[PDB]
């Protein structure tokens, strides 16, 4: 009781070729459903979608959100990253926490004094074996403040099952953790542990100096031929007749390449200029989903793609990106200012555009009295000589996610990008204890309802061991670099204003530092 | 299923297009509006995964 | 021979992460409209695959 | 065999392509694939396959 | 008094021909 | 009469790299090797001159 | 699969060119040089995978120019981005070269699947 359960170990230190970092922050318990659990359906509802329709349970347990970077890492500290950096890994993962207490609560005539009572308890424990339904990967809020000094509650915990509309089938499952063994915890006492990641791909944070088209050389051509004459000009006359030539300089675009561009899903385009959209409600109709058991669902963000083309600036994918929201914001009609989009012009390299064609092909064959066929291709799966790059991740985004345990999997890489694991690291969850108010003088075969509602608190930290692959690259032309503007501006950039209030001025991309192709 | 493996309690931190046209009254803009994926909304909010591939069949009936 | 001395394999079990086969994979844009050009959209019965994707192979029976 | 083609000159139009940052470019020789079905000597992909030049060729037309 | 009693020690398991069980409650 | 090998792209992303016109692909291809023939300058000025030169004997190797 | 590959180069000579009055004397300048290096690392834009002409002979007794060398970047119709980057490999070590020296060095592939040159009986 008279003893701390530890210090306060929060830093970033660079040794070297690995960086390791941890982030204190303090916390806070509160019950639920007073130690009970639920059945959630279209009940506490929204009224009749096969595709808004869910099964699931509300459990008076609570869990930990770090699936974020901007709880792990301050801006500058990520910037240091960026221009220095080609790819990193994250390899060790350690876990601490300590310094617990418990409250009670009384409410006597709207008079409430809040003590404590050390002798209460809590318990916690991992899933090693993933037993449990997985809940991130979902970029639920709730995350650790993306800032240090502030403090949160955890949010409570729900999972759900395979349903059909407002009742489940028999193969739906329903499992109780209270099935779990828990280091069961009092005050003062500590509670840590440790994971350790496996391989992984570095993601790579940079850009290409060429594009898929432009990888030959400008002063040769190829030896090769290709088709450059189906007519005959020499004249006044049409007549049948075959022009083979060669790829030169000047006909870079016809030269036959080696390679192909990435896969592909159509989108409708969008403009952030407000008048030059169509006047019509397509969000929900004109957008792009898939079907699946008859629940329709939208396909966001979809596959890897490119924001748009060069100077497009205006237009963005339909549902094609992420989008971002500086701090205040609520949940529903807000406005344009209030968010932030995600700019993807960094893949034009080697991507298609989401808003555009993947390329056309042909649908018959033609003879002297057939025309020649043309139509078009919006759907586009992929074929051996492709390449591509994963969406890239942004300091404000998900960090990894949990791969699906199945027999098949095709270059697991999360959409919404990140890193994917056979063995994720763990979840953690926590619930206060419960304990009973005052019970009759005879017995009662029926459990208890009435308890001492209290709640408890504290603080701790994780410690991550990262890999990184620093750059080599002898471009001579100074490159480009993340810096926050020069100019005078009124309130700082990752400042607080006079409130308090911790916001972002932008959201942060890591595809700065370009490498060659 | 691969479109309920999220949390039924919370919302994306993120946002998504919700609106094209303004909707307060009798008259039609061009507007945007934004909103954030909840419970109630789920069919829209941003996944991660995505299904299998496929090929189209005609239906029969027993 | 008829239906009744054959006997038929049910595939609900997939619903979970892959396609209905007798269903449309989803839909796609075809068009960038304006204030004068019509929101397009076609439909998708071919596909192929993109990173992202997971599925699970036909099951086996005795 | 010339007269056997379609009279338009569809070398560009006509022609298999994919979009890139606008730039739109062919695909050639594009996908591993088969040249032709039994017997269709005459035919071939439009820029599905490879050619050569005996020595003595020069660049265009 | 600051420091817990025990763990919570709850669980099924099967090692092949025994099975052990425990159910912690309060 | 055809080509051999291709760099793959140092990407994140590949798959079955194996090259469209055919070949053999790497991570970790061979290596390009580069020459040129050394700058050897003319008769220089008698006195100073800021600019650098521009004058050579030409001559190849 | 091609697993090992060796490269030698020599004899070495250097050639000047005066052309006074259209009458041209061509003599060796045997103290003049040359510079080469390899890219190991691979920094630079790499050229090949394009089949451009002047290939070795595909015949041994002929000879020929080496051809000159020149790469490209992110564009934008005739102007370039601020991402776009230059390069200038005397920038690289170079084992520097005169007549009479020799330069030779050493790679080695890595794993690599068998194409297969054969077709299918069924």
């Amino acid at each position: 009781v008279g003893n701390s359960s530890g210090n306060w170990h929060c830093d970033s230190t660079w040794m070297g070729d690995r960086v390791i970092t941890t982030s204190t922050r303090t916390w806070a318990l509160p019950t639920y459903n007073n130690h009970l659990y639920k059945q959630i359906s279209n009940s506490t509802s929204g009224g009749s979608s096969n595709d808004n329709a869910y099964f699931g349970y509300s459990t008076p347990w609570g869990y930990f959100d770090f699936n974020r970077f901007h709880c792990h890492f301050s801006p500058r500290d990520w910037q240091r990253l960026i221009n220095n950096n080609w790819g990193f890994r994250p390899k060790r993962l350690s876990f601490k926490l300590f310094n617990i207490q418990v409250k009670e609560v009384t409410q006597n005539e709207g008079t409430k004094t809040i003590a404590n009572n050390l002798t209460s308890t809590i318990q916690v424990f991992t899933d090693s074996e993933y037993q449990l339904p997985y809940v991130l990967g979902s970029a639920h809020q709730g995350c650790l403040p993306p800032f240090p000094a502030d403090v949160f509650m955890i949010p409570q915990y729900g999972y759900l099952t395979l349903n059909n509309g407002s009742q489940a089938v028999g193969r739906s499952s329903f499992y109780c953790l209270e099935y779990f063994p828990s280091q069961m915890l009092r005050t003062g006492n500590n509670f840590q542990f440790t994971y350790t990641f496996e391989d992984v791909p570095f993601h790579s944070s940079y850009a290409h100096s060429q594009s898929l088209d432009r990888l030959m050389n400008p002063l040769i051509d190829q030896y090769l031929y290709y088709l450059s004459r189906t007519q005959t000009t020499g004249g006044t006359t049409n007549t049948q007749t075959l022009g083979f030539s060669q790829g030169g300089p000047n006909t870079m675009a016809n030269q036959a390449k080696n390679w192909l561009p990435g896969p592909c899903y159509r989108q409708q385009r969008v403009s952030k200029t407000s008048a030059d959209n169509n006047n019509s409600e397509y969000s929900w109709t004109g957008a792009t989903k898939y079907h699946l058991n008859g629940r329709d669902s939208l396909v966001n963000p979809g596959p890897a793609m490119a924001s748009h083309k060069d100077d497009e600036e205006k237009f963005f994918p339909q549902s094609g990106v992420l989008i971002f929201g500086k701090q205040g914001s609520e949940k529903t009609n807000v406005d344009i200012e209030k968010v932030m989009i995600t700019d993807e012009e960094e893949i034009r390299t080697t991507n298609p555009v989401a808003t555009e064609q993947y390329g056309s092909v042909s649908t018959n064959l033609q003879r002297g009295n057939r025309q020649a066929a043309t139509a078009d291709v919006n759907t586009q799966g992929v074929l051996p000589g492709m390449v591509w790059q994963d969406r890239d991740v942004y300091l404000q985004g998900p960090i990894w996610a949990k791969i699906p345990h199945t027999d098949g999997h095709f270059h697991p890489s999360p959409l919404m990008g990140g890193f994917g694991l056979k063995h994720p690291p763990p979840q953690i969850l926590i619930k206060n204890t419960p304990v009973p108010a005052d019970p009759p003088t005879t017995f009662n075969q029926s459990k208890l309802n009435s308890f001492i509602t209290q709640y408890s608190t504290g603080q701790v930290s994780v410690e991550i061991e990262w890999e990184l692959q620093k750059e080599n690259s002898k471009r001579w032309n100074p490159e480009i670099q993340y810096t926050s503007n020069y100019y005078k501006s009124t309130s700082v950039d990752f400042a607080v204003n006079t409130e308090g209030v911790y916001s972002e001025p932008r959201p942060i991309g890591t595809r700065y530092l370009t490498r060659n192709l």
